[PDB]
């Protein structure tokens, strides 16, 4: 059975970029709900013993009776699990992926602008991703709890742009949330995901 | 062409069921954005001189170039235009539609139970609606800014269950938001929409 992972830091460690109250509710309620519903769905089946990464990567192969339940709640569990580890109070804009970004986009700023444009343009609930697509870096957004893994693209950075992730602090100002995000990116975790790619 | 309508009451009117901050931002930012984007999409096209009800009812016939934009922002403008009119500080649980709910569901409570259930079960962003479908009432939910008018079902009540509609006051507790909504339903507007059905 899947478990809610502890945050790698205190609920207020990401202030003033993400507020304590959001980290608490987002982790203890929203993510916890995804875990509950995922467990109910796969309870006493083959999937119960697989990694959430392998389940989401091979969604198309999940029994049709529960496929959507696993897509949404399995997606939720993986996405938020990645998100907690991708955030840090000790963000350093350096490493393997930062260097690769500087080469491909010309600057970290130019990449941040494209990511922020894509993230703001995602109408409704979803995520903005940096992915490795066949060795190349690409920015893509997905609806709901969908994950590029399912489409054979490895995600190495994700931003949750569901309104529950930003509304208490930023209300309608999603662009301001996206700007604050850069201050708490764990580029060490980004490098880790990139290096484990394919 | 399309204008942001004024609320028919003060930002504070629906307290303590819906907070003042949310009424102001939901209307002055979120709805206003739908209007801006809608005007941009239809500018210098047939749609500029049509009712929003017409456009959303005949969405499939919008040029494919701009259909998604009109769907999302035209939808936004209709759904919020309805929503502001479907709220009031002077809610009274009586009228044509309340009587018909009592007839069909056996009690207003039975209806509220189904509505709350559907509204709570809508994964992600969307709306929960009471519709007239071929002369009969039905509860349905839509994703994003989709409206049952497009499916040929007349909406007579709507609840916004996008997180921006409830997150400031209720956060994750969507069911508490849904429960509070009953205190501010404009059943006179529900009757007006049902009669014009
Ligand atoms: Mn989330
Ligand atoms: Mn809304």
């Amino acid at each position: 059975a899947f478990e809610l992972p502890n945050l790698p830091y205190g609920f207020r460690a990401l202030e003033p970029h993400i507020d304590q109250q959001t980290m608490e509710i987002h982790h203890d309620k929203h993510h916890n709900t995804y875990v509950t519903k995922l467990n109910a769905a796969v309870e006493g089946t083959d999937l119960e013993s697989k990694s959430i990464e392998e389940i989401v990567a091979n969604l198309d192969s999940v029994p049709e009776n529960i496929q959507t339940a696993v897509r949404n709640n399995g997606g939720g569990h993986l996405n938020h699990s990645l998100f907690w580890e991708l955030l840090t109070p000790n963000s350093e804009e350096k490493g393997t992926v930062v260097d690769k970004i500087k080469e491909q986009w010309g600057s970290l700023d130019a990449f941040k602008e494209e990511f922020a444009n894509q993230a703001a343009a995602r109408f409704g609930c979803g995520w903005a991703w940096l992915v490795v697509n066949d060795g190349k870096l690409e920015i893509v957004t997905t609806p709901n709890q969908d994950n590029p893994l399912t489409e054979g693209k490895t995600p190495i950075l994700g931003l949750d742009v569901w309104e529950h992730a930003y509304y208490l602090k930023y209300q309608n100002k999603r662009p301001d949330y996206i700007s604050a995000f850069w201050n708490v990116v764990n580029w060490e975790k980004v490098d880790e995901l990139y290096n484990a790619a394919k």
